[PDB]
C-alpha cells in the first residue's frame, strides 16, 4: 500500500496473508473454511495466515492453516487478468474470534463514489520496494467506468472496476495482491493490477466481486 497508513492490530480482520516461506499475496475469509484471493497469486505451497498484523513476529492471535484446495476461475486469462479471483479452501477450519472474522459478500455492486478501506502487506514504495512489517490501510473511492476506460483504453473489462486517485500517491501495489476492498462491510473487490503502483492517472484495477458471489456459492457448495 502506498500512501497509506498502519491500520492497527487486528483492526481488519478478514484479512489474510498468503505464505510459502515469506509473504506474497493477501485475501479475504469469507467463511471459517473459505478464502477469496486473486488468481494471479496462485501458486502450490500455500500456508494462510489469519489474525496477523505483524508479518514477522508471532505476537499472539495468529493461527497458520494450511490451504487444501486453491481454484483459479475457469475464465481466468494471465494476460487481460480478466476473472483475476481465486477460492482456496483451509484444511482445517479456522477459530473465528474479534481478531479473525469472516467478511461478508456484496448482495449488490457498490457505485462510483464509494468509499472502500483496501489493506494489505504489499509494497509501499511506488518508486522502489519496501515492504512493511504490519498491515497497511487505503481509504479509496470506487471511480467511474468512463474515468476508469479513459485510463486503461481497451482493458477494462465488465468484470473489474478502478478505485484510487488519479493525482497519484495512493494505491495498492504488489503483495497487496489478492486482498480486500471493503465497502460498507461488504467485499467489494480483490486488489488485482494497475500500471506500477500509485502513478499519476493511473489508478487501481480491481475483481469485480458483485459478478462472482452466484460463482463462489456453488463453488463453495460443491467443494
Ligand atoms: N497498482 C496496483 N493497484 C497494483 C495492485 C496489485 C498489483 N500486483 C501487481 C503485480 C505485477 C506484476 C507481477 C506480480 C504482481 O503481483 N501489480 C499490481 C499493481
Ligand atoms: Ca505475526
Ligand atoms: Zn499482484
Amino acid at each position: 500500500i502506498v500512501g497509506g497508513y498502519t491500520c492497527g492490530a487486528n483492526t481488519v480482520p478478514y484479512q489474510v496473508s498468503l505464505n510459502s516461506g515469506y509473504h506474497f499475496c493477501g485475501g479475504s475469509l469469507i467463511n471459517s473454511q473459505w478464502v477469496v484471493s486473486a488468481a494471479h497469486c496462485y501458486k502450490s505451497g500455500i500456508q494462510v495466515r489469519l489474525g496477523e498484523d505483524n508479518i514477522n513476529v508471532v505476537e499472539g492471535n495468529e493461527q497458520f492453516i494450511s490451504a487444501s484446495k486453491s481454484i483459479v476461475h475457469p475464465s481466468y486469462n494471465s494476460n487481460t487478468l480478466n476473472n483475476d479471483i481465486m477460492l482456496i479452501k483451509l484444511k482445517s477450519a479456522a477459530s473465528l474470534n474479534s481478531r479473525v472474522a469472516s467478511i461478508s459478500l456484496p448482495t449488490s455492486c457498490a457505485s462510483a463514489g464509494t468509499q472502500c478501506l483496501i489493506s494489505g502487506w504489499g509494497n509501499t514504495k511506488s518508486s522502489g520496494t519496501s515492504y512493511p512489517d504490519v498491515l497497511k490501510c487505503l481509504k479509496a473511492p470506487i471511480l467511474s467506468d468512463s474515468s476508469c476506460k479513459s485510463a486503461y483504453p481497451g482493458q477494462i473489462t465488465s468484470n473489474m472496476f478502478c478505485a484510487g486517485y488519479l493525482e497519484g500517491g495512493k494505491d495498492s501495489c504488489q503483495g497487496d495482491s489478492g486482498g480486500p476492498v471493503v465497502c460498507s462491510g461488504k467485499l467489494q473487490g480483490i486488489v488485482s493490477w494497475g500500471s506500477g503502483c500509485a502513478q499519476k492517472n493511473k489508478p487501481g484495477v480491481y475483481t469485480k466481486v458483485c459478478n462472482y458471489v452466484s460463482w463462489i456459492k456453488q463453488t463453495i457448495a460443491s467443494n
